[PDB]
């Protein structure tokens, strides 16, 4: 669930990184539009997107299974479409750690209205 | 600043607030588009046009002086320009707590691709 990528966030980039990420560029959140700013950007791009290939349950609120030891993140549990949505967070959070040499505040609570042009498709 | 209406938020409306809030709707967050979805999505509409009213210094960046006890906020310092800023935090978190009632998880994260009519103008 979305509540447990904010979880994720914070164990993986620090108390301050539900604020910092999860309205950013003109991905960042679930169901932008427009063309990803920065290489941050296109870490909620393709997060997006790995969420619109859950099918079965429902990756915006679902809970899934995952553990948090020593800085990173392993998801777990046997219901394969839960680990599905938590790879999809898992794997964005590393996004973002692997790109925080090029984080940019321009791009902070970027509004809507900046990023209105043609959306790059999945 | 934006990192302090986070904590404005979560003080108000508990810790699940700044994730609960700051992607709601078409506005809550900022720079949205379109039309509000509902009374809460006005708030952020309304809190929007409050930081568009700013000249002199940054909503998003600068911080402001504020006082948490027993559950509500309280603008204060003698900058006026800050406390501007920190007026339209504190109204904004007023807001959400006045219309907890009709708070609908449909606009959780809702996409901006669902926001792309004609906006209102402030
Ligand atoms: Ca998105
Ligand atoms: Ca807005």
């Amino acid at each position: 669930s979305l509540w447990q990528f904010g979880k994720m966030i914070n164990y993986v980039m620090g108390e301050s990184g539900v604020l910092q990420y999860l309205s950013y560029g003109c991905y960042c959140g679930l169901g932008g539009q427009g063309q990803p700013t920065d290489a941050t950007d296109r870490c909620c791009f393709v997060h997006d997107c790995c969420y619109g290939k859950v099918t079965g349950c429902n990756p915006k609120i679902d809970s899934y299974t995952y553990s948090k030891k020593n800085g990173d993140v392993v998801c777990g549990g046997d219901n394969p479409c839960k680990k599905q949505i938590c790879e999809c967070d898992r794997v964005a959070t590393t996004c973002f750690r692997d790109n925080k040499d090029t984080y940019d505040i321009k791009y902070w609570f970027y509004g809507a209205k900046n990023c209105q042009e043609k959306s790059e498709p999945c």
